[PDB]
């Protein structure tokens, strides 16, 4: 138990009393850490600076994102366990079908995971959800989950830049889509981990990455460390390495080429089954799906100081257009300026064969881009995509 992020189905009464009983003790300030001080390293209050302007400290954009929130999630499952938390933070795994969010986040009564209060604003100030439609319905008709087949290009990747911008990606839909219009809540970089939920979510993120992190082993490839974007994994996690860090084993592990271990900061997953698949099993099906030609868009990515969804759609010669997929950017005025150094992957076959093109045909692919206040962006921030081709192996 002590330790152990169990899948947030399988939580009995009394495990989810007691989650709920520690959160409410780190939310009312009166215990050995306060829900501010952790939330406060992700993004508003800006803790970090980039020469004399004030940012945010999470890092997103970039190969160090996954360790980075991976201290950041033990950060906040120590402080519940330093409040009576007898289990760690559960994961929901968001890659399975669900009609609405897990009841332990949505149950509005006597629920600290419900909602959190914004510090600077009136205690009836607090981070609210205005979940997307596309959450619970999966907007490419598919088979399985939209975020599952996402999930298992992302596995795909054998380098960890590479799967990096995948799993980013991906996460980025789900704290969209949570958030929706909500001024203080997922949808933007400076609030979302005042929403609790934000750590139900990131402890699944960090679950995926300990899946990717078994295939790798079982591949004979590096999952302790990673031979691309090496001096700025070695780069401090701010705030986590700062004097004032009461957890002593964030604050010396503190950089993402450490987090890769996640051993050493006293946690473990129940299991990494992914949907019941053994590690042998899941790499069997990534293998098989290898085998079939495919068709990708490939997007170069960038931070826009907001966060916003884009969809594009498919048009062949004579106009005639279908819905070719969706993806999210997460981030905000106080955000760390990035760019990806390699394209984001759009896996979009089915949706070339089922409209009879081929990768040369002529077609057009139409982009929008709106924020996630609802409001229309122009296309051209970001570049067009560009079209590849993959002949099955
Ligand atoms: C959500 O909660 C907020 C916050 O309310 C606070 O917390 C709750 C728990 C209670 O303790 C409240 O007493 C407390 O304020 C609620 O918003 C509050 O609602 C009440 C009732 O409508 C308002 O009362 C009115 O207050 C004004 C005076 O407001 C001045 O003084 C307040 C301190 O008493 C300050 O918070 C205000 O910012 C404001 O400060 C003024 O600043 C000007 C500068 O131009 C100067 O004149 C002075 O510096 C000062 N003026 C003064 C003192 O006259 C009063 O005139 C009026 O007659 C009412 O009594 C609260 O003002 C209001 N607070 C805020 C911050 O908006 C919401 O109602 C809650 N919402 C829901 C949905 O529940
Ligand atoms: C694309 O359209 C042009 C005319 O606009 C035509 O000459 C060409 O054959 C078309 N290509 C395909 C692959 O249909
Ligand atoms: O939170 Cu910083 O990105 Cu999910
Ligand atoms: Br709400
Ligand atoms: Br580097």
């Amino acid at each position: 138990g002590v330790g152990v992020r169990k899948d947030i189905n399988t939580l009995t009464a009394a495990e989810t009393t007691n989650l709920r009983d520690a959160l409410r003790r780190v939310q009312a300030g009166t215990g050995r850490m306060t829900y501010d001080f952790i939330a406060g390293a992700h993004g508003y209050p800006a803790e970090c600076k980039m020469g004399e302007y004030d940012v945010a400290c999470c890092q997103h954009g970039m190969a160090s994102f996954p360790g980075w929130h991976r201290v950041f999630t033990r950060q906040m499952e120590i402080a519940l366990s330093w409040e009576g938390a007898k289990v760690g933070l559960p994961y929901w795994d968001w890659t399975e079908a669900f009609t609405e969010l897990p009841t332990l986040v949505s149950q509005e009564h006597d629920n600290p995971f419900h909602h959190g209060h914004i510090p600077g604003k009136a205690e009836n100030i607090t981070t609210t959800r205005a979940p997307r439609p596309q959450l619970f319905k999966d907007p490419e008709h598919g088979e399985e989950s939209f975020f599952f087949r996402q999930a298992l290009l992302a596995f795909e990747q054998r380098d960890f830049c590479d799967f990096e911008v995948q799993f980013e990606v991906l996460h980025n839909a789900l704290h969209s889509w949570i958030g929706g219009t909500s001024p203080y809540g997922m949808s933007t970089l400076e609030y979302a981990a005042y929403d609790p939920i934000f750590f139900i979510h990131h402890s699944n993120v960090d679950r995926q990455f300990a899946i990717w992190q078994e295939l790798q082993k079982h591949r004979g490839l590096d999952y302790n460390t990673a031979n691309c974007h090496i001096q700025d994994l070695r780069k401090p996690l701010e705030p986590f390495n700062r004097a004032n860090n009461p957890v002593l084993v964030t604050r010396v592990h503190s950089r993402a080429i450490d987090a890769f271990n996640y051993d050493q900061y006293g946690y473990q997953y129940d299991h990494l089954h992914f949907h019941g698949l053994t590690v042998d099993k899941l790499d069997e099906k990534l293998e098989k799906r290898k085998e079939q030609d495919r068709v990708f868009l490939n997007f170069m990515l960038r931070g826009i100081k907001m966060s916003a969804d884009v969809v594009f759609d498919l048009c062949n010669a004579q106009g005639t257009c279908n819905f070719a997929g969706t993806f999210a950017i997460l981030g905000g005025p106080l955000e760390m300026p990035w760019n990806f150094d390699r394209v984001f992957k759009y896996d979009v076959t089915k949706i070339f064969q089922q409209m009879r093109l081929r990768p040369d045909s002529n077609y057009t692919i139409p982009i929008r881009i709106r924020a996630v206040n609802g409001m229309q962006l122009d296309p051209n921030l970001l570049e067009p995509p560009s079209v590849t081709f993959v002949p099955g192996k």
